């Protein structure tokens, strides 16, 4: 990891804005780190399809995510390009469909289904680079642990946070996608609509699914990681919304937070924990707080490098359910 900004660029606590890349002017808020000596890990949160930047960094039933601050971590959240620079933009010009072979506008976090998406196949894209520019940028402002770079979200948040694990494996020491998509995919890379792409896993639900979300084909072998990936229970769920304001099911995080957790529970330098709870499609929303420090914390337990057998889980707050692994209990057993 090497500490640069973009010649010229102060980074500054709060709100950064015109910050370039690849052609974009981006924005991110830093809250550094308090009561600790020394370089601190990061947690880089990001908001989903409605929420704001600010609501995912302050509002308590959004998270509240700037107070991992409070807990010892270097808060460094990107604003959405579709924002344009604005951390309040709720779902204005964000929530719906992605342009330029993106699938979903909030962040770049997949590749659409028709062939305007292709050349997403093995491009990481904007917002991956962005964020390692970012917090490699903030590391020359603030001591920064290399070995405890930890990015997350919730929702399309969740979808970007399993595409930055897939392309960025050697940077980021691990991830929190909660509630994300695999936008799973045929395993010749066919794009599946959401109905088939969702049977495709309950027909198979043990079994490594190729996605939109990541490069195709999947990585044969990433980078060492901790990942933890959450499941909201029989309600986490997403309805779209037509142009005429109606709604429509276009996503259930059911089998992509399945797929996502076969993928990593198989990567052998990886310790993936399936963590299951019951608030639906939005973030952890019993004990938030406690869930919060608990997650950050357990992935700091493993620092980039460490050996998957020397992790010990410590139980999650009352309301979630986790272990090693891959999920369990969201499709019956072959030996059922
Ligand atoms: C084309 C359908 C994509 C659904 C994305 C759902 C994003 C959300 O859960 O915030």
């Amino acid at each position: 990891v090497k500490w640069e900004c973009p010649a010229g660029y102060e980074v500054k606590e709060g709100l950064n804005v015109d910050f370039p890349h690849k052609g974009m002017k981006r924005a991110f808020i830093v809250y550094p780190a308090k009561n600790v000596s020394g370089p601190a890990p990061v947690w880089v949160p990001m908001t989903g399809s409605v929420e704001s930047t600010n609501d995912n960094l302050t509002v308590a039933r959004s998270g509240a995510n700037s107070i991992l601050a409070d807990h010892g971590y270097t808060v460094i959240a990107p604003v959405r390009a579709c924002a344009n620079q604005d951390p309040n933009i709720r779902g204005e010009r964000c929530n719906g469909p992605g342009s330029n072979g993106w699938n979903w506008n909030p962040w770049f976090e997949g590749r659409a289904a028709d062939p305007s998406g292709e050349h997403w196949k093995n491009d990481e894209g904007p917002d991956s680079s962005f964020f390692v520019a970012m917090v490699q940028c903030v590391g020359t402002k603030y001591k920064l642990d290399a070995r405890r770079l930890f990015l997350g979200g919730i929702a399309s948040g969740g979808t970007m946070t399993n595409r930055a694990l897939l392309f960025r494996s050697n940077f980021w020491a691990g991830g929190l996608p909660i509630s994300g998509e695999w936008y799973v995919t045929s395993d010749d890379g066919t794009p599946l609509s959401f109905d088939d792409a969702r049977a495709a896993v309950a027909a198979a639900p043990t079994k490594i699914h190729q996605g939109r979300v990541g490069p195709y084909p999947l990585p044969a072998k990433v980078g060492p990681l901790i990942v933890m990936t959450v499941w909201g229970g029989e309600k986490d769920l997403w309805n779209c919304t037509r142009p005429d304001g109606s709604r429509f099911l276009c996503a259930d995080y059911r089998p992509s937070t399945q797929a996502g957790s076969n993928f990593f529970s198989a990567q052998p330098d990886v310790v993936h924990v399936a963590c299951s709870s019951t608030h639906g499609h939005m973030w952890p929303q019993l004990n938030t707080q406690e869930f919060n420090r608990w997650a950050l914390d357990t992935l700091a337990s493993h620092p980039k490098g460490s050996d998957p057998r020397s992790f010990k889980l410590t139980q999650p707050p009352e309301g979630y359910t986790c272990h090693v692994g891959p999920f369990t209990g969201l499709y019956a057993s072959a030996w059922s």
